[PDB]
């Protein structure tokens, strides 16, 4: 289908969930990055994706979906230039459960400031992944990241 999403999750008191990805994930084990990010199934919206994934990565309930990136679009080249493009529109949500995270899916994660988050995603991008990144370094979606929590 070449569709994509991404969600940045953050709880009542504002924190953003930086995830690691397991190491028995094919692609980017071990990475530090947003909440969740994935592809919806057949005759699923992306909303109903974000749910669905959120709920199995993580085992947790969320609302208040909210776009902050829409027209995102991840591109990726492998060393033969053979490139992928897609679609990833990026979305903010708030946990509304406690975390129950799968551990072969999610290896660590941490309840972090934005603000402190960014400072490293700018300094040291590297030790990221390169979408989150990307999704970050948009001044209007980083805005809306920024602001998400106050409404």
């Amino acid at each position: 289908l070449h569709l994509a999403f991404s969600c940045w999750l953050f709880n009542e008191d504002g924190q953003l969930l930086v995830t690691r990805r397991s190491l028995s994930k094919k692609a980017w084990p071990g990475v530090w990055t947003n909440s969740v990010c994935g592809h919806p199934q057949q005759g699923e919206t992306t909303e109903e994706a974000i749910i669905r994934r959120c709920r199995f990565e993580l085992g947790v309930e969320i609302t208040d979906l909210t776009p902050v990136y829409p027209h995102f679009s991840y591109r990726a080249t492998d060393p033969n230039g053979i490139v992928e493009n897609e679609v990833c529109p990026v979305f903010a949500a708030r946990a509304t459960s406690v975390l129950q995270v799968n551990s072969e899916e999610v290896m660590d994660y941490q309840w972090s400031e934005f603000k402190s988050v960014w400072k490293s995603l700018l300094a040291t991008p590297w030790a990221f992944s390169p979408w989150m990144v990307m999704q970050a370094s948009d001044e209007q979606a980083r805005e809306r990241l920024l602001n998400y929590c106050q409404r």
